[PDB]
């Protein structure tokens, strides 16, 4: 009983900047660690940014560093990823998924549908 919906996607010309949003809901309390992940059509999965809500320790791709930030809104039950200075490679579609631990990737579930991210 945890489900997470991401929005926020769309399309932009490099430089530019998009805030996605990852809406929980149902018993949240265990997920304690929450990442944002992409993937493009004929590519493997990547974690672009990571966030402990208890303690606010975050993590972030090398190539993301400096341009995307992840942040919380506990009243809002939301994690957002503000991505700016947008580059053609950050097209994809983006999806956030939470574990009460963070240690493996494998571990992290209850990602939505996604939303699109195209820069060009």
């Amino acid at each position: 009983e945890v489900q997470l919906v991401e929005s926020g996607g769309g399309s932009v010309q490099p430089g530019g900047s998009l805030r996605l949003s990852c809406t929980a809901s149902g018993y949240t309390f265990s997920q304690e660690f929450v990442i944002w992940f992409r993937q493009a059509p004929g590519k493997e999965r990547e974690i672009v940014s990571g966030i402990s809500l208890r303690k606010g320790w975050t993590y972030y791709a090398d190539s993301v560093k400096g341009r995307f930030t992840i942040s919380q809104d506990n009243a809002k039950n939301t994690v957002y990823l503000q991505m700016n200075n947008l580059k053609p490679e950050d097209t994809a579609m983006y999806y956030c998924a939470a574990a009460p631990t963070a240690t493996h990737a494998l571990y992290f579930d209850y990602w939505g549908q996604g939303t699109q991210v195209t820069v060009s």
